[PDB]
DNA sequence: GCGATCACGT
DNA sequence: GACGGACGCA
């Protein structure tokens, strides 16, 4: 493009409206370099070196002025990288990444060029073509870098209006401006704050694990003949199914299955199997959680700073990476103790955790208007026990533990939209038997059945389904003549208004909570979101206020035909917040 | 640099 | 045949 390579900041660069590019090339933008800045506004196109621009008091003033509106792509990346430099970014009124995510989350828009292609704009290169792939990644020389950054800013400048126009046609403009963009700032603060980690406690757990892995690893070698890579399903498969001749219950595309569900059925045949299961559990904790956390914890602050991917999933859920903090173990006690290493950032603070109880089935009761399901939540029943009572036609005192377990698994399948092979699998029954359970469910909950039928028809007719706050998911596969592919699209038509509305609700709750915390002059702060749960830390003197405030704000985020209900706990570590 | 397999929470 | 971090091979 035609643009100015500026040696200093000028007044015409600080207009009331601009496309702004604050380029961070490193994937993890925490404390990462800013390699260049581009500004496009009514007066022209400008490239600035960050050493110049970020030391200029008027430019910094302009970045922080809420009344100076900026249009950007992935403003959270820029906001966080600037936070690490002590600079506040305000006034971002349009985020092209989030706009493209809302318009079609299946596109996988991850740079300006991919978003621009959605509106037939191609005068910008993909970041990968400019910087390189993995190891071959590099920042090019200034003339090349400056043209790329100005071309990205020019693209944002030209694309704001067509994206906003389509968002408005879809009734998603408020979803962008009042939900996703405010949430992006809250996520930035959460990531920047980080979670404090007790690294010595993690190290001693790693030491304990490494000893136990060593003991089980040698026991496996004695029970087998040879030594082998227990972590490679191929070598393990030769040992189990050829050397020891265990029955082959399930094959994979490349060989025999050694999944935990197959190994458990093989346990009676040979002592080695239980040890492989034990090794898999321990190795999971060591490699994924202990080693992963120690690798990414910042050694100066002893904090981990995750990155929440706000623009990735087709349901509207967040994801979390580097480290992923949304799948820290909790089901088994050995892994749950890892949560003891997540601690408040200040002495005499505590961890506070609040979770919605059954938000997805409450959402389902609301959208389906199912009388039976609505009444169960209005009575605040144990929904798994109640589902077992209806599915199996027994009174509450005849629900056995196994009945409740199988009803909970049906509830899981309904809440996530898993296939009948999925449900049969984790219930260890036949696909046919799993389908009969679903059948008995629809008979006890005929409103849910009507809703499933109607929403599949709606998806076929409109081409998409929507959530309570107008998030959209397109389902072109709903007319596929491949039965599996079509069934998958049908389940996604059912599931997305459920899981996606629950995502809408907690995102609004986060916005409301952040505003309420400031109103009430609390020091408490949000640290993590885990799909239906919010994790905070606060001075211990604030716990009593948070016990009243947090559940109320989360419960009042939307109004449904059934109440929402939030449980909460607090303690000295994340583990204790139970 | 990839594709494949397994496993964690919600 | 829901979704979203970590051998094999190359």
């Amino acid at each position: 493009m035609a643009f100015t390579l500026a040696d200093r900041v000028t007044e015409e660069m600080l207009a009331d409206k601009a496309a702004l590019v604050v380029e961070v090339v490193e994937e993890n933008y925490h404390d990462a370099p800013i390699v260049g800045i581009a500004v496009v506004n009514e007066h022209g196109r400008f490239f600035l070196r960050p050493e110049t621009a970020l030391a200029d008091p008027q430019f910094v003033a302009w970045l922080g002025d809420e009344t100076k509106k900026k249009s950007m792509f992935d403003s959270k990346r820029a906001a966080v990288a600037l936070k690490w430099k002590g600079i506040e970014l305000c006034g971002v009124s349009f985020d092209l990444l989030l706009a493209a995510y809302l318009l079609d989350p299946a596109q996988g828009v991850d740079d300006v060029a991919a978003a621009a292609k959605m509106k037939q704009y191609e005068a910008v290169r993909p970041d990968e073509a400019v910087y390189g792939k993995g190891a071959k990644r590099a920042v090019p020389d200034e003339p090349v870098l400056a043209e790329h950054l100005v071309r990205k800013a020019a693209a944002i400048w030209a694309l704001e209006r067509p994206f906003l126009d389509e968002l408005r046609r879809n009734e998603q403009d408020r979803l962008l401006v009042e939900l996703e963009q405010p949430l992006s700032s809250i996520l930035a603060e959460m990531e920047f704050a980080g979670v404090k980690v007790d690294t010595k406690r993690l190290e001693q757990m790693g030491e304990e694990l490494a000893e136990q892995l060593r003991t089980v690893e040698q026991r496996i070698y004695e029970l087998a003949g040879q030594e082998f890579n227990i972590n490679s399903p191929k070598q393990l498969g030769v040992i189990l199914f050829e050397k020891l001749q265990l029955p082959v219950l399930k094959k994979t595309k490349t060989g025999y299955s050694t999944s935990a569900d197959v190994l458990e059925k093989l346990a009676p045949y040979h002592e080695i199997v239980e040890n492989i299961l034990h090794y898999r559990q321990l190795g999971k904790l060591q490699s994924t959680y202990i080693e992963g956390l120690l690798k990414v914890v910042r050694p100066d602050t002893k904090k981990v700073h995750t990155i929440f991917n706000q623009a990735l999933t087709q349901t509207g859920r967040l994801s979390s990476t580097e480290p992923n903090l949304q799948n820290i173990p909790i089901r088994l006690e050995e892994g749950r103790k890892i949560r003891q290493a997540f601690v408040p950032s200040e002495s005499d603070w505590l961890i506070f955790a609040a979770d919605y109880s059954q938000i997805e089935l409450r959402v389902l009761a609301h959208i389906a208007e199912d009388d039976n399901l609505m009444e169960a939540f209005r009575r605040d029943l144990d929904i798994h026990t109640k589902t077992a009572m209806d599915i199996f036609q027994v009174s509450e005192d005849e629900v056995t533990p196994n009945m409740r377990r199988q009803a909970k698994a049906v509830n899981f399948g309904i809440v996530y939209g898993i296939s009948d092979y999925g449900l049969a699998q984790n219930l260890n029954i036949s696909r046919k038997e799993a389908a009969e359970f679903i059948e008995r469910y629809f008979e006890s909950f005929p409103g849910v059945k009507r809703y499933m039928e109607n929403i599949v028809q709606e998806a076929k007719q409109k081409g998409y389904v929507t959530t309570l706050l107008h998030r959209r998911r397109y389902l072109p596969d709903i007319t596929s003549r491949n039965f599996n592919v079509r069934s998958f699209a049908e389940r996604m038509a059912m599931n997305t208004p459920i899981q996606g509305s629950a995502a809408d609700i907690i995102k609004k709750a986060m916005i409301d909570l952040n505003a309420r915390l400031k109103e009430e002059r609390l020091q408490a702060r949000l640290l993590l979101q885990v799909h239906d749960e919010l994790i905070l830390e606060a001075p211990k003197e604030e716990m009593e206020r948070l016990c009243r405030l947090v559940p109320e704000v989360m419960e009042q985020a939307v109004t449904l035909r059934v109440p929402l209900k939030v449980d909460y706990h607090y303690g000295s570590t994340w583990y204790d917040a139970k």
